[PDB]
This record gives C-alpha cells, sequence and structure tokens, in this order.
C-alpha cells in the first residue's frame, strides 16, 4: 500500500501546533 499524504511531516507538525 502507499500513503504520500502522510509522508508530509510538516502537516502533522501543524496538528500539534493547532
Amino acid at each position: 500500500k502507499w500513503k504520500l499524504f502522510k509522508k508530509i511531516p510538516k502537516f502533522l507538525h501543524s496538528a500539534k501546533k493547532f
């Protein structure tokens, strides 16, 4: 399987920054 939409770490970096 694949998940490039999860490879982006800067994304989860905003999750905790929100």
